[PDB]
């Protein structure tokens, strides 16, 4: 049983042609030993590669090349199972050099070739990451069932944002969002967590049931950045003022695609996304900067201090941990918020 | 002064190898007439087409290319504004049938091109609908600057969907939702709203300030045919319980692309869109399924009956709404009907 396998890859700084030309030799003995087929094209700092053989094969290569120092960004966008014939037998592994192509009648198909594929690049940081994670497994989002599953609903935004947006300069509360979105972000993912959306200052991501003790460590760590950055810059940089709640919910939730026609969307759907909106605005009344429901208390295996923090509205039982205790007062520092930006 | 643009489009169902001729024969005597020169391509159903030329008759010839019914779902994917040379300055317009050609050397290359944009049709399919009017528009959304700009922020959600997660299977509250979603984005978009994102069972969309009466007609329009809906239905059938509520706001946001390399998001950052989500959620204590401000009162221009619901703290805020947005219905009762329906 063969399968093929598409992806695409942003070249790893600059590659001159004699590291390329090396690439090209080691994949030719490799894919021969492996009886592994396909062609490798680079245009404009971009890497596309298309292998087939037998799954094995394929799947410990593709590994390899994974790890390999040589490119980053790699999506793989197209995986074929059960193929009947090779699409290139005669090439253990073609190299060509679309740059130095020059001929008329190819430069149509290499234009359109470079054009869309820096679109589709830009098009991918707006995806959420479920639907990169289902493109790179191969398989069409637009097609997947939405599945009744368990997962840990993430929440988190910025702290008397309204009084930021009232006082900053556009441009100064843009730098000020981007920020807490890059810290959000880059934390989430290394966890393993999935980014769904942006909601305003809000960011929404998801966990899995057995990721529990790292929905925590991914809150107290976006905390902890902040914390640092407000002492790394000065007094006059807004990022100085900024503050977060994070709300933490788990339960049942449909994902899958939603919408019609004219508009469809990846969408979660379940009590859980609203309990974890609600447990984040309410820390702004606790003493906490996390503020999570008993359901993830239940997915932690860490021995974390839990602090049970009553019933809030039926009724849900609220929980933090002794980590995220705020060294401030929430009240004050919105007034300090306010003091320092008059 | 000329600029040059690339598009993709999906070829509608039935065209003919001779009506694709007729189009590049149109095209050359035309392009010619007008010096526009570029290559219409076409592989799987899909048009790719490059045009270069003065700008002011490169817009006039896509404004009629994009009203051509031989192709839909059109997205300009680039634009580069005062180009120096042409790309084929010889070609007023070539036309290459990309299925035919089964040269060795080519295939890597035809293949990938499928691939890329078959797989970029898919992501068009989830970005906001903002992005992609940048991207017609010749912007680019990692790098235009967000705006503060004046709307009408719309939100809505099912009433009592907890209930109807806990008592119906996936594969009908999926059914339910999309129903209400289609039913929601068609009419805010027929008014010229923009839906801005799904938040669970929740719709958020915007208005312009000019849009105010717009706004409210999109409120009850929903309102209405979740109305007709729910009589079209059997009495087994979920929609028959479907219910809204709806808030609407007004004030400053600051709409644009954010976020990083690793995700990006279109956003809209304000104290209206909360403002609007709290209004929504107090739809269910009010006799009435549309709440808004007075800001969104005063935007509106028609002669409706307003009705001030008091303050209410969301320092409160006054609460209106419109005299068409009454339930006919106690909404507690509603709500345990629901329970009861599906027990
Ligand atoms: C874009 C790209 C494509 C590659 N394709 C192949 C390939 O097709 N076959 C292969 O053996 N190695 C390929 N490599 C190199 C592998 O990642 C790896 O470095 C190589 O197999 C060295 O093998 P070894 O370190 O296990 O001895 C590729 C590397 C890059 C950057
Ligand atoms: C994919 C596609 C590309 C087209 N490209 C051109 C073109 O480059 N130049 C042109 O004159 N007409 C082009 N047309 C046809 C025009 O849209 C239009 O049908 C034609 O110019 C008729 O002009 P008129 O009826 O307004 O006189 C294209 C049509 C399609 C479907
Ligand atoms: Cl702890
Ligand atoms: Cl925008
Ligand atoms: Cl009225």
């Amino acid at each position: 049983m063969m399968k093929r396998l598409v992806y695409i890859s942003k070249i790893s700084g600059h590659l001159s042609l004699e590291e390329i030309q090396r690439i090209g030799k080691v994949s030719i003995k490799n894919n021969q030993r492996d009886n592994i087929t396909g062609v490798l094209l680079y245009l404009q700092g971009l890497f596309f590669q298309i292998l087939e053989g037998e799954n094995e094969k394929v799947d410990k290569l593709y590994k390899k090349i994974l790890v390999d120092d040589r490119h980053t960004n790699i999506l793989c966008l197209k995986t074929e199972y059960d193929i009947t014939d090779r699409m290139f037998p005669n090439w253990a592994m073609k190299t060509i050099n679309l740059n130095e192509n020059s001929e008329l009648m190819i430069q149509p198909i290499k234009s359109l070739l470079q054009t869309i594929t820096q679109s589709h690049r830009v098009l991918e940081k707006y995806m959420p990451a479920r639907v990169i994670y289902l493109i790179n497994q191969g398989i069409n989002p637009l097609t997947v069932e939405p599945q009744l599953v368990e997962k840990i609903i993430f929440f988190s935004d910025i702290l008397a944002f309204s009084t930021l947006t009232e006082k900053l300069p556009v441009n100064e509360v843009v730098i000020l969002v981007n920020r807490y979105f890059s810290i959000c972000t880059r934390i989430i993912s290394a966890y393993g967590g999935e980014v769904t959306k942006f909601i305003g200052d809000c960011v929404m991501a998801s966990f899995t049931k057995e990721q529990g003790d790292a929905a925590i460590r991914t809150s107290l760590d976006i905390i902890s950045e902040l914390k640092q950055l407000r002492h790394h810059v000065e007094a006059t940089n807004p990022l100085h003022l900024l503050y977060t709640g994070i709300g933490l919910s788990y339960g049942h939730v449909i994902e899958g695609n939603m919408g019609s026609s004219l508009k469809m969307d990846h969408t979660l759907l379940g009590d859980a996304v609203n309990v974890a909106a609600r447990l984040e605005a309410l820390t702004r009344q606790l003493p906490y900067a996390l503020a999570f429901t008993a359901g993830v208390k239940k997915c932690c295996q860490a021995q974390w201090t839990f602090i049970n923090l009553g019933a809030h509205q039926e009724a849900i039982e609220v929980y933090t941990v002794n980590e995220a205790q705020k060294y401030y007062d929430t009240l004050q520092i919105t007034q300090l918020i306010r003091q320092t930006l008059e």
